[PDB]
C-alpha cells in the first residue's frame, strides 16, 4: 500500500511545465518551476485512453532564482507521484498520491494515505484524475 | 548543408529548462519559458563524453501567460536547433544552427548560415559550444 520511488523518471517523458509565483493559492508547498513526466503507460491515458494499471506521473519541483529578468532552477524541492493500481489504491480513486522531500526516496511526504492529494484532484475525475494535458 | 527537422524531439530527453522576462537583454526573440532537449548522442557529450555526429540539442520557446501568480504555457514560438558534424558544419564550430518558426518544418529561420548563433555560442567554446549544463 505503499507508492513506489519511481526511478528514472527523468528519462520520462516530458509533458509540460508550469511556474508557481509567491501568492499563487498554491504556493505553499507547490511554489517554484515544476516539470511533469509520463511513463509509457501514462501516455496511453493521456492520449484519451483509460490510465493503465503501472501508469506513473511524477511532477518535479525546483525552487528558482530571479536574477536580472530570467528564472533559473535552483535546487529541487520535491516530487509528487501518482502510481495507478484501480485495486491497491481504490480508496483514493484508483492513483496512489506520495511526495518524495527533495525527490529522496526515504522522505515521504504523504501521512494521511493520500487522502489531501486525492481531495484536490477529485476536482479532474471526467480526466481520471489528472490535471496535466497533452500538448505537442 | 541544412539542419535536418528534428522529428519527434518532444520525446527526447528533458536537460532543463529556464524563463527569460521582460527587461532581459534577450527579451526579442529569446523571451518566453524554454526547454532543453538532448538525443541519444547529445547526451554521450553533454556527459562529460566528446559529441558523436548526429548529436541533436533543440530548444523549444513558449510565450507565456500570467495566471493569478503562475507563469502558464502559451503559444509554442520556435525553436532552436543544434546538429552536430565536425566536418559538414566546420564553419560553425561543428554544430549547424537553424531555427524553425512556431517550431514547423517549414518555416525555417536563419539566413546566414547560422554565423549570427554561431557568434553567441563562441563564448562557451571550452563545453564545446553548448550552454546547458546536466542536472538530476
Ligand atoms: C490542489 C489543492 C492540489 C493538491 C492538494 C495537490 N495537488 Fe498535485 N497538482 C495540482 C495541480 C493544479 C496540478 C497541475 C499542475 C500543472 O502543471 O498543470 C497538480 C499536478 C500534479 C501531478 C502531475 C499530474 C497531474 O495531475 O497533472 C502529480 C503527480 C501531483 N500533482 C501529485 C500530487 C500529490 C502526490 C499530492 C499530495 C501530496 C498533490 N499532488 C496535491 C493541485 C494539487
Ligand atoms: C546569445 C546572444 C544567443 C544567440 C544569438 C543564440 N542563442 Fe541559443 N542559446 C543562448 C543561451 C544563453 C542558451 C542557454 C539557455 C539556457 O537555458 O541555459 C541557448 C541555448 C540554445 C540551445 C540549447 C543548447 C545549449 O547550447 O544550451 C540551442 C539548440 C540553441 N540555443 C540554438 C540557437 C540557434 C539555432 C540560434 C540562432 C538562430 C541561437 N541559439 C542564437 C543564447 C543565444
Ligand atoms: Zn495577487
Amino acid at each position: 500500500t505503499k507508492v513506489k520511488y519511481p526511478d528514472g523518471f527523468r528519462s520520462w517523458y516530458h509533458v509540460k511545465s508550469m511556474v508557481i509565483q509567491p501568492g499563487h493559492p498554491l504556493e505553499n508547498p507547490f511554489g517554484g518551476i515544476h516539470h511533469v513526466y509520463a511513463n509509457a503507460e501514462a501516455i496511453q491515458g493521456l492520449r484519451g485512453g483509460n490510465y493503465p494499471d503501472g501508469a506513473v506521473l511524477v511532477v518535479d519541483l525546483f525552487d528558482y532564482q530571479e536574477d536580472n529578468h530570467a528564472l533559473v532552477e535552483g535546487k529541487r524541492k520535491l516530487i509528487g507521484v501518482m502510481e495507478r493500481d484501480a485495486k491497491r489504491f481504490s480508496a483514493t480513486g484508483g492513483w496512489g498520491y506520495e511526495g518524495f522531500g527533495e525527490g529522496k526516496p526515504d522522505k515521504r511526504l504523504v501521512t494521511d494515505g493520500g487522502q489531501g492529494c486525492f481531495g484536490c484532484h477529485a476536482a479532474q475525475k471526467e480526466s481520471q484524475y489528472v490535471f496535466s494535458r497533452l500538448r505537442d
